[PDB]
């Protein structure tokens, strides 16, 4: 029963086909409904080689209905600037001007379908700031892009430590639903280890 500001950063690159993008929206909608608590607020940013704040924590507070907010979003297409996406989440979504609560838990769930590409920023330019700001990061790597162990190193770089408790890997978008319970349990364990 502690305030939690949970942000989602979703990859909208052209590497994701339309049907899969819709599967991702369903996943986000469902997870938000399952994480829904009286003192929890959600915010969502989509990213590619453009960035779009679909809803701020303030907007969610005024209309706390995940599905209604997520369902209508359209895919940006383009490349994959994951690092800049993380910077914008930290500076924009978790900003008081957008409804973030001072002293609340700061949680970020990143959903990516591929390796960072075309980004002027490297993870070394954005992760330290995210850590200093206290943003707990979870990452979901979808598809063959992260089938390998070596490829998952990027996921480990994005997620908070230890990776074993913050990194999720699914073979495709249809399998996203298979980690919904696991993701909820981990986020619910924040500030309450072992419960």
């Amino acid at each position: 029963q502690e305030d939690s500001d949970i942000a989602f950063l979703i990859d909208g690159s052209g590497s994701i086909i339309p049907h899969d993008f819709r599967r991702m929206k369903e996943f986000v909608s469902t997870v938000m409904e399952q994480l829904k608590k009286s003192k929890t607020l959600f915010s969502l940013m989509q990213y590619s080689e453009e960035f779009r704040i679909h809803f701020t924590f303030k907007e969610f507070q005024n209309n706390p209905n995940p599905r209604s907010l997520v369902k209508p979003i359209t895919q940006l297409l383009g490349r994959t600037h994951t690092a800049t996406g993380i910077r914008k989440v930290v500076r924009e979504l978790f900003n008081i001007t957008n409804g973030a609560r001072k002293n609340a838990f700061k949680i970020l769930v990143v959903i990516t379908d591929g390796e960072k590409f075309g980004d002027p920023l490297g993870y070394e330019d954005v992760i330290p700031e995210a850590d200093r700001e206290g943003v707990i990061r979870y990452v979901i790597g979808v598809g063959d892009a992260f089938r390998s162990e070596k490829s998952r190193q990027e996921l480990n770089t994005i997620a908070s430590k230890p990776p074993r408790d913050h990194v999720f890997q699914v073979n495709n978008f249809e399998a996203l639903k298979t980690i919904q319970n696991q993701l909820r349990e981990k986020i619910f364990a924040i500030g309450s280890p072992g419960i």
